[PDB]
């Protein structure tokens, strides 16, 4: 029952997301829709956090035809694997983000397709979890 927010809305770039984290929303937004087909994008994201990020894991599916072909997991802050300045904020903080999601992937993938994107933390507390709509034809 959370709103389902539109990212992007282009010609041939539609993005939206909804949290599935029973518990809160959160504010997400690409500065330049179409960067998401190359290797970087700028993002901005908000939210409260309700557990710590003493340590902080993101899981990653993509799901095609209602399918779960991919899963991804990275550790995004632990004991010598810290990728974000803002690891370390207790319970309670309001995060923010500004800045670029880097990618080994040169570009997500085209059509339709939904990701879950799950960060979860060092007890497996969800601390924020999102269903994006892909619908990018753009390479095209």
């Amino acid at each position: 029952e959370w709103p389902t927010h539109t990212v992007c809305k282009e010609e041939n770039l539609e993005i939206y997301y909804k949290s599935c984290d029973p518990q809160q929303d959160f504010a997400f937004s690409i500065d330049r829709c179409s960067d998401v087909t190359t290797h970087t994008f700028d993002i901005r994201a908000a939210m409260v956090l309700r557990q710590s990020i003493k340590e902080l894991y993101a899981k990653v599916d993509l799901i095609i035809n209602g399918k779960t072909v991919l899963s991804y997991s990275e550790t995004l802050c632990g004991p010598g694997l810290s990728k974000l300045i803002f690891c370390g904020k207790k319970k309670g903080e309001h995060l923010y983000y500004e800045g670029p999601i880097t990618l080994g992937i040169k570009e997500i993938p085209q059509r339709d397709y939904t990701i879950t994107a799950r960060l979860t933390n060092e007890d497996r507390a969800t601390v924020a979890c999102a269903d994006f709509t892909v619908k990018n034809y753009l390479d095209y």
